[PDB]
């Protein structure tokens, strides 16, 4: 249903030819909505004209909040909440079994352990920043 929704979003403004680009990188509309243009380049959308239509349509997206507004009890809950539970084992087996360890993580670290799909990295990285923001929100108090 996710890839379905990406296809449809792109066919709606005639750029479905890039569906493979987004989909095979594991992008989903939520994650797409937070793409920088650098991200766009990375998945092969390089033609300025198409970049710009997509960039405009990206800002045009209005889709419900999906990042957890609270730090969850454990890695399983968290991965589940952001729809990347298939990485539970690889993360745990590579020493990222608790949330705190993730918050330090970078894309280089994800590449090391095999989580390479750029869309998944983006989503994973977006989720990590939100935790980082939620932490600092405590120290302002404490
Ligand atoms: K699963």
């Amino acid at each position: 249903k996710s890839s379905e929704a990406v296809s449809q979003w792109l066919t709606a403004f005639q750029l479905q030819l890039y569906a493979p680009n987004f989909i095979s990188a594991g992008y989903d509309l939520p994650t797409i909505s937070r793409m920088t243009p650098e991200d766009l380049t990375a998945i092969g959308v390089t033609k300025p004209g198409h970049r710009k239509k997509i960039a405009a349509e990206i800002s045009g997206l209005s889709i419900p909040d999906w990042l957890p507004e609270h730090k969850p009890a454990n890695l399983a809950v968290w991965l589940s909440m952001i729809g990347l539970a298939q990485y539970y084992k690889v993360l745990v087996d590579n020493g990222y079994e608790n949330i705190d360890f993730i918050t330090d993580i970078t894309w280089e670290d994800l590449q090391e352990i095999g989580i390479t799909k750029l869309g998944h990295q983006k989503k994973l990285m977006l989720a990590v920043r939100k935790l980082a923001e939620l932490q600092k929100a405590e120290y302002a108090k404490y």
